[PDB]
């Protein structure tokens, strides 16, 4: 469980590896995988789609059940659903969607949810479909999260860019 290998240490609690998050979840057996979600837990085309695919759509049903009972999340919030065959738990976290005019400051609120979990495997919130700059998302991650976060960046060119950007310390 939580057997992370091959990561680059960026800070005492932020680690980064060039890897697909769904394949890492399977090799590492993490307690908490982070989904980059929207407030209706409708799992579209990024990390959320891939996690859902790997659970054979179980995440989507469970999500709708959760949404039916509880209603939609706030931007910058989270919920703890099941991780199914990927992890013990899946932390659904809703970053701001800047393509839809939401406030980038809420990215800090989004990453604060990580601090309720000792250890997580996560992607870079809001950095794909939601339109935030990956480098910014990484900066907020570094400055906000205090627990152990292992970041999976599947694009080798973005990994290289991200690391180079972090060295402007
Ligand atoms: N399989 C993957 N593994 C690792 N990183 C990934 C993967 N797919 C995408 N990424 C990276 O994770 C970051 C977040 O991308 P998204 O998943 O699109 O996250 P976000 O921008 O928060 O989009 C939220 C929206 O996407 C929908 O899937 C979701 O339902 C919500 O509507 C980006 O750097 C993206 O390149």
């Amino acid at each position: 469980v939580n057997s992370f290998s091959g990561y680059l240490k960026l800070t005492d609690n932020v680690y980064i590896k060039n890897a697909d998050i769904v394949e890492e979840a399977k090799k590492v057996k993490p307690t908490v995988v982070v989904n980059a979600a929207n407030v209706y837990l409708k799992h579209g085309g990024g990390v959320a789609g891939a996690l859902n695919k790997a659970t054979n759509n179980a995440m989507q049903v469970e999500s709708d059940d959760y949404i039916a009972t509880n209603g939609p999340l706030k931007v910058g919030g989270s919920c703890v659903l099941s991780g199914h065959n990927l992890a013990k738990h899946c932390l659904h976290v809703v970053g701001p969607n800047v393509n839809k005019g939401e406030d980038i400051q809420l990215l800090k609120s989004a990453y604060e949810n990580f601090n309720q979990h000792e250890v997580l495997l996560a992607p870079l919130l809001s950095a794909g479909i939601f339109g935030a700059d990956p480098i910014h998302s990484l900066r907020v991650c570094v400055d906000t999260v205090r627990t152990n976060v292992y970041l999976a960046v599947f694009d080798k060119n973005l990994y290289d860019k991200l690391v180079s950007s972090f060295l402007e310390m």
